[PDB]
């Protein structure tokens, strides 16, 4: 599947104003997941051991991962689909290391899209919650693509 330009444009005004503050969207995020499917905290085994909501808000180390986390997807998404060298070491890490499902990536995914139609109804309608659904599932279809040459059923 193929974003056109106009699609790209809504994913990029909305990721605009998450970069107004990557690192508060990024708890959130990471903290919706943790509470919507908590079987994937159970991955982390450096955040595994936070019990409630609290405890995951004043962790200034799971806010530092939230960081990276969201500042590599967005260089994936600023690629507009051309994002083979962003991909690699990211699949690699995730098959390999980390051992994370496509679902557990498709958890995340709810979990971007409910924080930024949360935050964010000016950029967030549903033309560019569209948008960013179709660069979501692009990103997960081309992982899903790399784990299978990289050995990782997914
Ligand atoms: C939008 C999707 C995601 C992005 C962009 C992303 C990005 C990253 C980045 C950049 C790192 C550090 C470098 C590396 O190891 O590759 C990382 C580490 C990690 N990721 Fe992800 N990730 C995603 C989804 C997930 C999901 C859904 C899980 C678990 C359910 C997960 C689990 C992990 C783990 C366990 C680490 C290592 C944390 C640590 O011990 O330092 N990732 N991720």
């Amino acid at each position: 599947m193929v974003l056109s330009e106009g699609e790209w444009q809504l994913v990029l005004h909305v990721w605009a104003k998450v970069e107004a503050d990557v690192a508060g969207h990024g708890q959130d995020i990471l903290i919706r997941l943790f509470k919507s499917h908590p079987e994937t905290l159970e991955k982390f085994d450096r955040f595994k051991h936070l019990k409630t909501e609290a405890e995951m808000k004043a962790s200034e180390d799971l806010k530092k991962h939230t960081v990276t986390v969201l500042t590599a997807l967005g260089a994936i998404l600023k690629k507009k689909g051309h994002h083979e060298a962003e991909l690699k070491p990211l699949a690699q890490s995730h098959a390999t290391k980390h051992k994370i499902p496509i679902k557990y990536l498709e958890f995340i995914s709810e979990a971007i899209i409910h924080v930024l139609h949360s935050r964010h109804p000016g950029d967030f309608g549903a033309d560019a919650q569209g948008a960013m659904n179709k660069a979501l599932e692009l990103f997960r279809k081309d992982i899903a693509a790399k784990y299978k040459e990289l050995g990782y059923q997914g």
